């Protein structure tokens, strides 16, 4: 018994061994070659695990069901189930038997072939077949193509083909201007440490017609991952790239051949659009001729994605912003379906996984506007467009009388004498300012003085209403946001700050979205979506019905007052409900807000922003293309 307790031990630290992929520790733990002992010696052991164990790419080796006794005198016998997971699944049930020895004073493992595999015997060998999964596609909600794999016209040069001095450098001059290539790269490509005299060098794909094909110049259709909108939805989409062996690493069941999404949905779908690789891992004669199968299943492709993005709309969004620092939220506000989420700039996501130069990639990730910044999940102040929610709160609460006009004299205010030299600013000198009139000037004042007097506790209380702290249910990484940094403000000054969102709030553009959608639901939140398929989930009684029969007419006049923040709007002839917001970022670094949806039909919701605003510039300047595609169709 105190023997049998030993030899426990030397069977978990042998399959702890082959776990961590160290098989040489668990072949010194094997006995002497010999007749009834090991088959096999130390070094042979661990080429033989490494290359079965290897091959299928054994990962995460664990066992259950020990039994071990005591058969005579020097050896105990010992079995157990186990399971482990290969590139082709997970192997389950697996009949581990086997003759532990003890002499001397320690316990080794009597080795044998059956202890890489059960039914294994003397050199029989282990074979793996696979076949790869293609990779799902991403459409969008009218199954136009967002990621798709098909066939791509491969530009590249043949050395030999190309000439032999002067008529060599007359083709790269060719190619280099017919292709709007770099001549400096063509020989750059050409001259790398792989190539040889009669190779096909490749250079750039040709997304249209093929032109001319100088000496030397020839097209490969070969196949790979294509984005059609490009970079006008590569934060959303992202990008795949080659699988490595720290990935097969990690998931065995990856295709080290094919490709991994390194960002975007891409990454966050990778499971459901990369499919389950087909194949068979089976044990052979000693010559090769198949003895018993363990793992057997056909290629099962990936599935497709169906998104709740219009892709007319997406790029519409895009291309607005003129690439420009910012980003875009389009929805439909009753459902919440995300019809277009835009940031601006971008990068080329078909250049990314196709192939990108080292040089291009180093533009990527030093631009000071970070093009591979999902600006719509990051978080920012929101400006004066959280005046709505201010002052909706307000009217639920009964703080703010609609018709009640405050005296507000000169562009700066403060509560008292204790906010030292701070004041709330504002850019209209109007003397009498009620809801209306501060909606449409965007008075900072009336809503500083209305947040103070309705005090923090019922200010918050309103705010906890919405999804201040909630993660939505999305396939994107983001922050929840916040109100401020602690429980409280503990700060007059930053109570008012956050009354017209500019305090320590943090809200990305969908959390906006999401938040402003009571004012197209009679005052119920709808969560924003990005699967077609998903459930509508709402949020019933945020702020009421009285408040949003309130403030929408006033926000209709934002644009449609001659006066209002969002006047310019008013050429497009459409029912507009909107409020515009510039945030101050502590030189003076300002970002542009826009808010606005059709109040008549409630179709659709739309939040733009510019971060680190030129001068004149503005997301309200850039709203008349994408909001006349989304009245004429989404009603
Ligand atoms: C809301 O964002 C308000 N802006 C401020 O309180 C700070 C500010 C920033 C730039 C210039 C002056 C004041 C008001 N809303 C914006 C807007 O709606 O575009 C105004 C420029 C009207 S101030």
């Amino acid at each position: 018994t105190q023997a049998v307790e030993a030899g426990e031990k030397t069977v978990e630290q042998f399959v702890q061994a082959l776990n961590k992929g160290d098989y040489n520790k668990a072949a010194e733990m094997t006995s002497k070659k010999a007749a009834n002992k090991s088959a096999l010696s130390e070094k042979e052991i661990l080429d033989k695990y490494q290359n079965i164990y290897g091959a299928a790419d054994v990962k995460g080796l664990q066992i259950s069901n020990l039994k071990v006794d005591k058969k005579d005198d020097s050896t105990y016998s010992f079995s157990y189930k186990a399971k482990m997971n290969t590139s082709l699944g997970e192997l389950k049930d697996l009949s581990y038997k086997g003759t532990l020895d003890r002499n001397d004073g320690q316990t080794t493992i009597n080795w044998q072939p059956n202890l890489v595999f059960p039914e294994m015997e003397g050199n029989d060998k282990v074979s793996l077949t696979t076949q790869e999964a293609a990779r799902g596609n991403i459409i969008d909600r009218n199954g136009e193509p967002l990621a798709t794999t098909g066939k791509l016209k491969q530009l590249g040069v043949v050395p030999s083909k190309l000439g032999d001095g002067g008529e060599k450098t007359a083709n790269i001059k060719a190619i280099a201007s017919s292709f709007d290539l770099t001549e400096d790269a063509i020989n750059q490509a050409i001259s790398q440490s792989w190539v040889q005299p009669d190779y096909f060098v490749p250079l750039k794909i040709i997304d249209g017609a093929t032109p001319e094909l100088p000496a030397g110049a020839t097209i490969q259709e070969v196949d790979g991952r294509y984005y059609p909108l490009g970079e006008a939805a590569a934060q959303l989409i992202g990008y795949v790239g080659d699988i490595t062996a720290e990935d097969i690493d990690k998931n065995p069941e990856l295709s080290s051949n094919g490709k991994i999404g390194r960002s975007g949905l891409e990454m966050a779908f990778d499971k459901d659009l990369r499919g389950t690789t087909g194949g068979k891992l089976s044990i052979t004669d000693a010559d090769g001729v198949e003895k018993k199968v363990l793992i057997e299943h056909e290629v099962q492709n990936g599935k497709d994605i169906k998104l709740t993005i219009d892709a007319k709309a997406q790029k519409t969004a895009f291309d607005s912003l003129g690439g420009k620092a910012g980003s875009t939220v389009a929805t439909t506000p009753k459902t919440g379906d995300l019809l277009a989420l835009a940031s601006s700039p971008s990068y080329d996501p078909n250049k990314m996984t196709n192939g990108i130069s080292q040089e291009d990639y180093k533009a990527y990730e030093e631009n000071p506007e970070q093009p591979f910044i999902s600006r719509f999940a990051t978080g920012y102040a929101p400006g004066s467009t959280f005046k709505m929610i201010t002052a909706a709160i307000g009217l639920d609460n009964g703080t703010i009388d609609p018709n009640e006009v405050l005296t507000i004299n000169g562009l700066k205010w403060q509560k008292d004498s204790s906010w030292g030299s701070y004041q709330v600013t504002r850019v209209s000198d109007v003397s009498q300012v009620d809801l209306k009139t501060a909606l449409i000037y965007s008075d900072n004042i009336y809503t500083a003085q209305e947040t103070l007097k309705m005090g923090e506790k019922k200010f918050r209380t309103g705010l906890d209403k919405f999804i201040f702290g909630e993660d939505l249910d999305l396939p994107i990484s983001m922050n929840p946001a916040q109100i401020s940094n602690e429980d409280s403000f503990n700060s007059d000054i930053l109570l008012a700050d956050t009354g017209y969102g500019q305090g320590e709030l943090l809200i990305n553009p969908i959390q906006q979205a999401a938040m402003y959608s009571v004012f197209a639901n009679n005052g119920t939140l709808v969560y924003p979506k990005l699967i077609a398929d998903k459930e509508t989930k709402d949020k019933k009684n945020v702020i009421g019905e009285t408040a949003v029969q309130t403030i929408v007419p006033d926000l209709r006049e934002v644009v449609q007052d001659v006066n209002g923040t969002a006047h310019s709007l008013s050429a497009l002839g459409i029912p507009l409900a909107a409020k515009t917001g510039t945030a101050e970022i502590g030189g003076g670094k300002e970002n542009s807000f826009l808010f606005a949806f059709n109040p008549d039909n409630q179709g659709y919701m739309m939040v733009s922003m510019l971060e680190n605003k030129e001068d004149d510039d503005s997301a309200t300047k850039r709203a008349s293309e994408l909001l006349q595609y989304l009245n004429q169709n989404y009603q």
